[PDB]
């Protein structure tokens, strides 16, 4: 197994090299492949040459287009403010389900508000080892008869363990950190040889500026910071006097024309200030007005020849983006500020100064200056994290995973050498993890960053609010979509795309504005950040919700997941179903699987609804499980049972019905099923005039009740399905719908130019056949998850969690951002 990491300059590639001596990782080698620059190194990758190069912010995004088709992967993580530990957030959220489903796990939370390495579940006496995630070490479960199990400690904070690794068994002479009852950084932090003291933030990050040699004045420590974004600056020297708006034919020195620190973050200043006569790409380009605003320059990359005067490459490496020209990056920047080719550096708080005292300040937009240590009130904006990238295609991505990780282990010297500055990686760089697997440039940068730095090459069309762009998931759906475009007057246009998530992406990336989502499917669009717009409103009976829109719904109409009992079987309850013989619709359909098997689980441990009952039927389980033994089969035996299909005389509804009148305890199915199928409402033989009154419905508190109560006695309701878009533009998109609605909805005006509802090329185009009318959904102050799903469903199905990973695309589209406002 092989890396190829492409370096940009001679230096890298040295630095690189010794790498290559001094970093065993077995099964992983690492060679160093050298290009004369930062775009050479993306053409390498993207032809196969390398595998793998670290990207400033902006060449991430520059990257991510077609030219190159690259991915960020490795990261250092960063973190935004202080947040709520895990085991405290997760004993908020079960204590916040619904209370009628009994029996939940509650997180033990220790004095630091960490998980407690055993956890219980009250009800069923069961312990359990857990990781410093509270997710279960699986193999650890102890029954109640049993004892507690003996689980390892929690692992170290990283200042606690930092101390560990410093004392190595026994110190003398070296930094030791020092760290509080929570087992954070204090913000102090002091040499206990030199007598040095700095600020560290909370996770131990050095705060610029703050180095004080013993002597002076103690530095001043901001304590529980958690903003460790880096942040864009402005240094200069305090021999100058001029301000920030003063800029106007100054010299000065950026790390580089695409970095984020260096190009977009000051460029995205000027403009707003409008010190830079520029607006759209019809006053040319960006770079040629920042070369009239500027006497000279070294911005590495550049065209324009004052944009590249001040830099000192020799010969064809002058305004390389290369380290083989002296002043490029952050580093280079603020030696050409040192050397006074320049009167302003343009780079980022990590590059500043350690030292508290000395010749240098920040340049703050407001037209003041301040010192370097205020570079949280004194900048240019929060920028993106920078990042390891390679193909999108993502052949290499566990090579160099598995390798960076391995390498940081061993402690292999990765973040620093004696051949220069920010070789291969950031020095600042303290660790590298992967990306969640489904990130891209638009997730890893978020759409703040992603927006304006395309907003610098382009100019961008923002589509119009009073158009919605309806994503479709197959062609006849387009088809439909298309039809309705022609008479919506420009209302409606169409998007295409091949399943419901990939039209979630859409909608966030602002190429479509509105799609309707199965149940299935809105947790994931909920954690994305999309709100329901309007619901379908299915009642057949009530239709008063729909000529006077706005008034109140006295039933939604879904379907009641119920389970459903003979009344002769007197002695099966809730409680007891264990063992006892059930009849489920089909394995993943919601009321019939999906909602019973989260409530068996969420009382149970996650005990598999195979081993919670004796005997059932369940289409889609495997033929030989004990979840296939009541299944009959095709009753004209070819074998066609425990399938998918009606050749199975127990599948769907009315066949989970069946299962329960001829050989079972119990069935799962929505509240329709008996009254659809007894009194004598089916000819077949099997319900001859079956009595509706035959039958009750177990509820949640062990009680029963009659099949008619469904409303109070199911085991959930099911939300409507939703038209989820955008936050900004609910308002928009309810205000075009409920027109169109008026025109083509079931009593529109022009329901004869056109129908919502149905259509002919084929059943459920864009709304399901069967909706009565859309619904403005009533957004109350509480979590939006409570909100669309209701507590019930929320509980029994995500056990009222916000940690639910039903789709990878979860992890990608929450990764959190460093954007300004």
């Amino acid at each position: 197994r092989h890396v190829q990491w492409c370096t940009i300059s001679h230096l890298e590639q040295k630095k690189c090299n010794d790498l290559v001596g001094s970093c065993n990782v077995p099964d992983i080698t690492l060679a160093c492949v050298y290009r004369s620059s930062t775009e050479n190194c993306m053409a390498a990758i993207k032809d196969g040459q390398a595998d793998a190069m670290f990207l400033d912010s902006g060449d991430v995004y520059k990257a991510s287009l077609d030219h190159y088709n690259l991915k960020p992967i490795i990261a250092e993580p960063y973190s935004l403010h202080r947040e709520l530990t895990k085991c405290l957030k997760h004993r908020q959220e079960s204590l916040g389900g619904d209370k009628m489903v009994k029996g939940r796990y509650i997180p033990q939370c220790d004095e630091k508000g960490n998980y407690h390495p055993v956890q219980c579940h009250a009800s069923t006496g069961y312990c359990w080892c857990v990781n410093a995630n509270g997710e279960k070490i699986e193999g650890t479960n102890t029954t109640p008869v049993q004892t507690p199990p003996t689980c390892p400690s929690q692992v170290l904070t990283k200042c606690l363990k930092e101390r560990q690794e410093a004392l190595g068994g026994k110190a003398i002479g070296r930094y030791i950190p020092q760290c509080d009852e929570q087992g954070n950084y204090r913000p102090m932090q002091c040499h206990g040889s030199t007598g040095y003291c700095w600020c560290v933030n909370a996770i131990g990050e050095k705060i610029e500026g703050t180095n004080t040699p013993p002597g002076n004045t103690q530095p001043t420590c901001q304590s529980h910071d958690w903003d460790t974004c880096h942040y864009a600056v402005a240094v200069v020297k305090n021999s100058s006097t001029f301000q920030f708006g003063q800029l106007k034919g100054k010299r000065s020195c950026h790390s580089g024309l695409s970095k984020t620190d260096g190009w977009n973050a000051p460029v995205n200043v000027f403009v707003e200030k409008k010190l830079l006569p520029w607006d759209g790409l019809a006053k040319g380009s960006i770079e040629r007005a920042v070369s009239k605003f500027f006497s000279a320059s070294c911005i590495p990359g550049a065209t324009e020849t004052n944009l590249c005067k001040q830099c000192i490459g020799e010969e064809e490496k002058k305004c390389k983006s290369s380290h083989d020209e002296p002043y490029y990056g952050d580093h280079g920047a603020f030696r050409c500020l040192q050397e006074d080719k320049g009167d302003v550096a343009f780079l980022k708080n990590t590059a500043l100064p350690d030292e508290h005292s000395g010749v240098y300040e920040l340049l703050c937009p407001d037209n003041t200056r301040k010192p370097l240590n205020k570079y949280k009130e004194c900048n240019l904006g929060k920028v993106p994290a920078d990042a390891v990238v390679t193909r999108k295609a993502g052949d290499k991505t566990k090579d160099i995973n598995d390798f960076l990780l391995e390498a940081q282990k061993k402690k292999c010297k990765l973040f620093g050498s004696p051949h220069g500055k920010d070789l291969m990686f950031d020095d600042s760089t303290t660790h590298l993890a992967p990306l969640p697997s489904e990130i891209d440039a638009f997730f890893f940068l978020g759409v703040k960053w992603y927006n304006a730095m395309k907003a610098l090459t382009e100019d961008v069309k923002l589509p119009s609010k009073n158009k919605v762009r309806w994503c479709t998931i197959n062609k006849p759906e387009m088809m439909k979509c298309k039809d309705w475009a022609a008479v919506s007057g420009g209302a409606i246009a169409c998007t295409e795309a091949s399943c419901p998530e990939h039209c979630v992406k859409q909608i966030l990336k602002g190429e479509a504005d509105a799609v309707t989502l199965d149940v299935q499917y809105m947790y994931m669009a909920l954690m994305c950040g999309l709100l329901p717009a309007v619901e379908e409103y299915p009642n057949k009976d009530d239709f008063h919700p729909c000529q006077i829109p706005g008034s109140t719904i006295k039933d939604f109409g879904t379907k009641r997941a119920v389970a459903l009992v003979k009344k002769s079987n007197k002695d099966i309850k809730w409680n007891n179903l264990k063992g006892k013989k059930s009849c489920h619709t089909h394995v993943g359909d919601i009321p019939g699987w999906v909602i019973p098997a989260g409530l068996i689980s969420n009382q149970n441990d996650n005990i598999d609804i195979e081993s919670f009952f004796g005997e059932s039927c369940a289409p889609g389980s495997d033929t030989n499980s004990k979840l296939c033994k009541l299944c009959i089969g095709d009753p004209e035996n070819p074998s066609t049972r425990c399938s998918l299909s009606d050749k199975e005389a127990y599948y769907g509804n009315e066949g989970a019905f069946r299962c329960l009148v001829e050989k079972g305890d119990v069935a799962f199915v929505p509240h329709t099923v008996v009254f659809a199928n007894t009194d004598g409402k089916n000819p077949a033989e099997w319900a001859k005039d079956l009595k509706s009154e035959d039958f009750e419905i177990l509820c949640l508190d062990g009680s029963r009740a009659p099949v008619t109560n469904y409303r109070g006695c199911n085991l959930s309701g099911l939300p409507p399905r939703a038209i989820v878009t955008r936050e900004e533009s609910v308002s928009d998109v309810v205000r075009i719908l409920i027109n169109q609605q008026s025109l083509y909805g079931r009593n529109g005006f022009e329901k004869d130019m056109f129908q919502m509802f149905s259509s002919a090329k084929g059943q459920n185009l864009l709304f399901n056949d069967e909706t009565q009318c859309l619904i403005e959904f009533d957004r109350q102050p509480k979590d939006i998850m409570e909100d669309y799903f209701g507590v019930r469903y929320y509980t029994a199905v995500y056990s009222a969690s916000r940690s639910a990973v039903p789709s990878e695309l979860i992890p990608a589209c929450t990764f959190k951002h460093c954007s300004n406002s």
